[PDB]
């Protein structure tokens, strides 16, 4: 597997250790998305083993909710990962477009990640790196979660929006952290922004390990409950995927079943 196998399209984002471009492979036709991490810089820092971990994992995850890795090859310099392309972009996008989502956006897109972070959970796999950039859209508007290079296994131990108090204060974090995150984004995707941001990292920090953080008006009382029992300082209280599926709010609102 080499490079001269795929023919390059434009860039689909651009990123510190490399760039994801659109490709065709020559013989078949099929078009994917070819990400090309640099070697160099992912020496300069310790990464290169993170990124090994992250392929191996996501290598073995079958989901429809979840970013398939077809495969991977590298050269001298690059490392090459063959994504599936996601034609509509990524949630982050979507929401610079419409500034924030109705709660029927919200409650699908919270059941489509519930539904493949179960089947992540139900293989011990953690993914603690959830933001809207991550998250992509298929071509029937299907969320799928990417860039698995900070998924780990076990317990275990850029913007802290999204991670819990265990992590930002360096503890050992668990499967809880992607419930935290998941209430993070359900409170950013009706507010459109998420509830601890800041203009300082100082400042953020504090927040998140105090959890303090205040509702707009308009923000509706089911889906205030469904966001404070995941933005728990304590990781046990958080509940588990089941009760998110489960939840009132999410089902009355959601347009897809849950799993
Ligand atoms: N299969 C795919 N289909 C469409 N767009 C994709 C894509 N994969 C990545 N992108 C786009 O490129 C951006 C960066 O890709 P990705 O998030 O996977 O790498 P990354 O976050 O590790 C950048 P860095 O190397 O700096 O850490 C995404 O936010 C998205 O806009
Ligand atoms: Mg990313």
């Amino acid at each position: 597997w080499a490079l001269e196998d795929f023919e390059i399209g434009r860039p689909l984002g651009k990123g510190k250790f490399g760039n994801v471009y659109l490709a065709r492979e020559k013989q078949s036709k099929f078009i994917l998305a070819l990400k090309v991490l640099f070697k160099a810089q992912l020496e300069k820092a310790g990464v290169e083993h993170q990124l090994r971990r992250e392929v191996e994992i996501q290598s073995h995850l079958r989901h429809p909710n979840i970013l398939r890795l077809y495969g991977y090859f590298h050269d001298a310099t690059r490392v090459y990962l063959i994504l599936e392309y996601a034609p509509l972009g990524t949630v982050y996008r979507e929401l610079q477009k419409l500034s924030k989502f109705d709660e029927q956006r919200t409650a699908t897109y919270i059941t489509e990640l519930a539904n493949a972070l179960s089947y992540c959970h139900s293989k011990r796999v953690i993914h603690r790196d959830i933001k809207p950039e991550n998250l992509l859209l298929g071509s029937a508007g299907e969320l799928k979660i990417a860039d698995f290079g900070w998924s780990v296994h076990a317990p275990s131990s850029g913007t802290l929006d999204y991670l819990p108090p265990e992590m930002i204060e360096g503890r050992m974090h668990d499967e809880k952290v992607d419930l935290w995150s998941l209430g993070v984004l359900c409170y950013e995707f009706l507010v459109g922004k998420p509830p601890f941001e800041a203009n300082t990292y100082q400042e953020t920090y504090k927040r998140i390990s105090r959890v303090e953080f205040t509702f707009p008006d308009f923000v509706t009382e089911g889906a205030r409950d469904l966001i404070s029992r995941l933005l728990k300082h304590n990781p046990s209280q958080r509940p588990m995927l089941r009760e998110v599926l489960e939840h009132p709010w999410i089902t009355a609102n959601s347009s897809k079943p849950s799993n």
